[PDB]
């Protein structure tokens, strides 16, 4: 009853252009079986949303990558939040929610905005830049490690560590094997920075450790929760901001609308998150036999959720392949949905908003003026190099 497909959603050919294969996955049926990796797949909005919002049946504690923690050893100690189910998930989640809370955004917004304005000013002096290394990477590197409270030395490990984390959600292909092979110095750096004495006062890391006396987390839980922010907090925003600049470079009509009303900056970023879906996929594991669509999935099966496909499903979205900065984006699953929905979404949106605001106010044109190069990762979608000419307003 369930169609079997040979599509490999973790192949370089798929990463290079996923959209035809994602339509094939959607149109084959509400639930597919991917023979390449022996997992179920859901690529329509409806089933992705349903799976995300039933954490009891579609659990996370057996891993949200291909590997089943009941069968294989995790490559690193499980995340106390991402790779936990209720009730164990609940108090670590509440702590990170308060650490990255609406009130916390007020303390960092002025500095994040000034750094975004300063970066665009700097880039406009050069004119021809790489919007990945010089903007999408450079701006988050200029605000997020400091907001964490990290020392300066060793920050070159942060993007490699995150690339490793997101590759390690994938199947055991070359991208994953190579990442793990090179992982030891990056894990050593990251694990050391998670310890309380190495996190500067007032930053996100110190605030996590400060929550260890409320009864929500114990002291021995704080390093792994810092680890979660050092895993998820930087590379995601790099590819979110890169996606937004890539969209504005490809759709100049939308750059023109954004210039005319810079208060569209926040929704222009949100639409970029829907349109590119920097985090493409996550897995769940069934805790029981379950009916989904019309298929009966057995217990202990991996289910691959295509977040990017769900965000382009024409059953849910009008003109899904169009970048529209005034679109009603509410309900997109680029940040997830339900109990695990991105706890750092306010940081991500703040960074994206203030960068797009700086562009909206300072830049008249963004023209691709060099070869575009894609960056390949088992979970992240984004570019390696995006040469652009910035024309000042
Ligand atoms: C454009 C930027 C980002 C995107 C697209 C993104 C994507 C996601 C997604 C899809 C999930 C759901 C995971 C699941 O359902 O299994 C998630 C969760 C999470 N994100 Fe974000 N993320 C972004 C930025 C950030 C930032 C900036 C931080 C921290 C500062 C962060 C920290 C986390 C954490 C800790 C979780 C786990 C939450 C939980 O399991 O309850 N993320 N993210
Ligand atoms: C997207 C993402 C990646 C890693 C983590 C973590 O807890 O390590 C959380 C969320
Ligand atoms: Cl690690």
């Amino acid at each position: 009853t369930i169609p079997h497909l040979a599509i490999d959603p973790f192949s370089l050919d798929f990463f290079d252009d996923p959209y035809p294969d994602q339509q094939t996955l959607r149109d084959a049926g509400p639930v597919v079986y991917l023979d390449k990796w022996n997992v179920y797949g859901v690529a329509r909005y409806a089933e992705v949303h349903a799976v995300l919002n039933d954490p009891t049946t579609f659990c996370s504690s057996r891993g949200v990558g291909l590997s089943d923690f009941k069968k294989e050893k995790p490559w690193r100690p499980p995340s106390l939040i991402l790779e936990a189910d209720p009730p164990a998930h609940t108090r670590p989640r509440a702590v990170l929610s308060k650490v990255l809370s609406p009130a916390t955004m007020k303390t960092i917004r002025d500095g994040f905005a000034a750094a975004a304005d300063a970066k665009v000013d700097e880039l406009l002096q050069r004119g021809c830049i790489d919007a990945i290394a010089d903007l999408a990477e450079a701006y988050p590197l200029s605000v997020f490690p400091d907001a964490m409270g990290l020392k300066q030395e060793g920050r070159e490990h942060l993007l490699p560590y995150a690339g490793l984390v997101f590759n390690a959600f994938g199947p055991p292909n070359e991208l994953r094997q190579t990442a793990i092979e090179r992982s030891a110095p990056h894990q050593a750096y990251v694990n050391e920075q998670c310890q309380r004495p190495n996190l500067a006062p007032g930053g996100f890391g110190a605030c996590i450790h400060a929550f260890t006396d409320t009864g929500e987390i114990t002291p021995d839980e704080a390093p792994l929760l810092v680890r979660s922010l050092l895993s998820a907090g930087l590379d995601t925003t790099v590819n979110g901001i890169g996606a937004a600049v890539y969209c504005l470079a490809r759709f100049p009509g939308e750059l023109q609308r954004l210039r005319s009303d810079p208060t569209l900056a926040r929704n222009a970023f949100e639409e970029a998150v829907r349109f590119e879906s920097p985090v493409q996929t996550f897995f769940r594991t069934t805790t029981r036999e379950v009916e989904l669509g019309g298929a009966v999935i057995g217990e202990g099966e991996k289910v691959l959720m295509f977040l990017g496909s769900a965000n382009r499903d024409p059953r849910r979205w009008s003109d899904p392949d169009l970048y529209d900065i005034t679109r009603k984006t509410s309900g997109h699953v680029g940040f997830g949905s339900g109990v695990h929905m991105c706890v750092g979404q306010l940081v991500a949106r703040l960074e994206g908003e203030v960068m797009l605001s700086a562009l909206a106010r300072k830049v008249a044109a963004i023209d691709i003026d060099g070869p575009v190069k894609r960056r390949f990762n088992n979970t992240l979608r984004g570019l390696e190099s995006l040469p652009v000419k910035l024309t000042p307003a």
